[PDB]
């Protein structure tokens, strides 16, 4: 293998003929005003300690990101990566002081970056001689920080000899299709002291990868299918680095509006005159019961457990999600009641056996899934790393109720219940 930088003579030709979908802008193309405004936003966020490293699950394993990070952007939005749903600390489209001003700042930056992106995608679709407008509609930014020479060893980038790296080779998952990504970098063989972003064609380690030096304020853009045709990575220097990576996320199953409406659909099968521990289900068509138990699972695990695993990231940063998340927890325990209601009806004296088997076969996949996933989550909350962390770094394991708590109709452990119903059906 090998790699190239603006030193090498064939760099510019390799870029033109094998990486053309990538664009650079030196800090020189950006306002003075904007430059120091964003840097001051960045810094006041570091002093207040909002940048958290997240505790992730990847291929069965519980790991700790060396970069610290935070997710800002559209209110009600979420962005899922490495099995972690980051929730928006919001910026002001139509909470705590001194932080509002940085979110405002990064939104101004988002508008600027939008502008430049659309110009570039114009020129590109011009070389080709609502996709454009929406592939620039950045809805969130993932900010991230790393102080090198605090890591105890950094992985040597292994296919091209690019030296130590702070982010392995990857694509930016879960973005809308052919959407660009706009980065703002902030620094302080190839040169090891200076920060670089490195690039390579996927599956490929013959074609020499590029490694672009990024000085303070340098910006770049991954356009069209670039983010899919190539993977990238971030090579470290010696000074701490910031970067703000602005993206258009697939938030079609990941907004507070969406999960709420899902809840209303589940609850439509429920007699809603009053609200008490007294759930009487409106229908028993198997399909409806199944859709209910699925929405049960979706709000429990994609929304509750996720929110509370990033234990106190949130009520430290903003309060925005509090009333929302409280509301989601309420709807979830009413769904617990719905489930207990079905569990009652299925064993009732004088229910025809064929209906019993139909209703079982409708719900059992969702019950089994709820069981397996509560197992994973209590495991992850009592992880190697988790159960021995800073006392605030610990994730919370919510919802979790004990046996004696009668406020909850059904147990937290359902293995015997799934065993029971499966032992009915296979007879
Ligand atoms: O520099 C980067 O920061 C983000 C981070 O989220 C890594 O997972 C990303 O995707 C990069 O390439
Ligand atoms: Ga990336």
């Amino acid at each position: 293998g090998s790699h190239m930088t603006p030193k090498d003579d064939e760099f510019y030709q390799q870029w033109q003929l094998k990486y053309p979908k990538l664009i650079l802008r030196e800090a020189s193309s950006v306002s003075e005003e904007l430059h120091k405004e964003v840097q001051e936003a960045f810094l006041t966020l570091h002093k207040h300690g909002c940048l958290f490293r997240d505790l992730v699950r990847i291929q069965g394993k519980d790991l700790l990101t060396p970069v610290s990070r935070i997710l800002i952007g559209n209110p009600g939005c979420t962005y899922k990566y490495l099995n972690t749903r980051l929730f928006t600390v919001p910026w002001p489209v139509k909470t705590e002081a001194e932080i509002a001003a940085a979110c405002e700042t990064f939104l101004k930056l988002n508008d600027y970056l939008q502008i430049e992106t659309i110009q570039a995608l114009e020129e590109l679709a011009a070389k080709e001689k609502v996709d454009i407008k929406s592939r620039a509609a950045y809805n969130v930014t993932l900010l991230n920080f790393m102080d090198p020479q605090k890591m105890p060893y950094l992985k040597e980038e292994p296919y091209f000899g690019m030296g130590k790296m702070a982010v392995s080779w990857h694509h930016d998952e879960n973005l809308v299709d052919r959407s660009a990504v706009a980065v703002y970098s902030y620094s302080c063989g190839r040169d090891p002291d200076i920060w670089h972003v490195g690039f390579k064609i996927s599956w490929d380690i013959e074609t020499p990868g590029l490694a672009i030096p990024l000085h303070q304020g340098d910006c770049y853009f991954m356009l069209d299918d670039l983010n899919a045709t190539h993977q990238h990575c971030v090579l470290a220097g010696s000074q701490p680095r910031f970067s703000s990576t602005h993206r258009v996320a697939e938030c079609s199953t990941g907004t507070l509006d969406y999960i709420l409406q899902r809840c209303q659909l589940a609850l439509q099968n429920v007699c809603d005159d009053v609200d008490n521990d007294d759930v009487s289900l409106k229908s028993f068509e198997p399909a409806v019961l199944k859709q209910g138990e699925e929405i049960h699972n979706e709000v429990e695990f994609e929304w509750l457990r996720q929110f509370w695993f990033q234990g106190n990231r949130y009520r430290k940063c903003t309060d925005w999600w509090c009333q929302p998340m409280a509301q989601l927890e309420a709807l979830w325990k009413k769904m617990e009641g719905v489930t207990n209601a079905v569990l009652h009806e299925v064993k009732r004296e004088g229910l025809p056996v064929e209906q019993r088997n139909e209703i079982l076969t409708a719900i059992l996949a969702s019950l089994t899934a709820r069981q397996n996933l509560r197992r994973e989550w209590h495991a992850r909350c009592q992880s190697r790393i988790a159960r021995t962390l800073p006392a605030d770094q610990k994730p919370e394991c919510r919802p979790y109720w004990e046996k004696d708590d009668a406020s909850m109709p059904l147990p937290f452990d359902l293995t015997d219940i799934v065993s029971e119903l499966r032992g009915q059906l296979l007879e």
